[PDB]
């Protein structure tokens, strides 16, 4: 059994500066994942690989909005799911004893509607078009994670760490939150931009 659930929310503006997309950037965090781990090592690609089946109807309307998968065109997107099957079978794969395919996807959107981080960085004084502190950025986001959440950064120019990614943390029924290992991967030393 793993130690904890990350959901991992990607901030569209700053993913599509930093990588090609297909769709256009939502105004508003997306999921990029919900990965099962351990402190220690990274989990990963666990066996059995769990089969998948592509979603219709409701669930595919929900992620393809709450999981839009930005680098691929809609219909193929929608049609194709490449970033949800690769998702499940990589991280899906490591939490098979309490979760299907279908509960696995169903409770990241759960977690996900769960927060508003935008709404919540802005009544802390945190809007795009910024920079801000690490730890103010921190200090916001933990405001609804409780325990510590993961500030991931991204320099698509060198110098100018911006907010990539957050990352918050729960057990692994999903019950309670929980403390995500810090990555240290914003440089601390200066502001982090937070892309219109
Ligand atoms: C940016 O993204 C965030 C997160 O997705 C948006 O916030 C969420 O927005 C949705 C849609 O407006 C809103 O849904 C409504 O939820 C309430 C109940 O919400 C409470 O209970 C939830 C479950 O216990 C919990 O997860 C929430 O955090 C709240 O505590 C329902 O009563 C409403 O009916 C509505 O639900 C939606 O109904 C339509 C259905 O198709 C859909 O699946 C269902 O979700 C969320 O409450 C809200 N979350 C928060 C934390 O506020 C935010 O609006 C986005 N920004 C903008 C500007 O759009």
């Amino acid at each position: 059994d793993f130690e904890y659930l990350q959901l991992v929310l990607t901030w569209p503006a700053s993913f599509c500066y930093a990588n090609h997309c297909e769709r256009i950037a939502p105004n508003n965090f997306t999921i990029h994942g919900l990965w099962p781990d351990n402190v220690k090592t990274r989990l990963h690609n666990c066996k059995p690989k769990p089969t998948y089946s592509y979603f219709t109807g409701k669930m595919l309307n929900d992620l393809d909005k709450h999981w839009m998968q930005l680098k691929f065109e809609q219909d193929y997107g929608r049609t194709e799911q490449p970033s949800w099957k690769y998702q499940y079978i990589k991280h899906g794969s490591c939490c098979q004893k309490r979760y299907n395919q279908n509960t696995y996807f169903g409770l990241a959107l759960r977690l996900k509607d769960k927060f508003d981080l935008l709404r919540t960085l802005q009544t802390h004084r945190i809007i795009p078009g910024s920079s801000y502190t690490f730890q103010d950025i921190f200090d916001a986001i933990k405001t609804v994670s409780q325990e510590n959440p993961d500030i991931k950064c991204a320099e698509v120019t060198k110098g100018t760490p911006e907010l990539y990614e957050i990352g918050i943390c729960f057990t692994p029924n999903a019950d309670s939150m929980f403390r995500c290992p810090q990555s240290d991967t914003c440089d601390k030393t200066a502001k982090v931009l937070f892309r219109r």
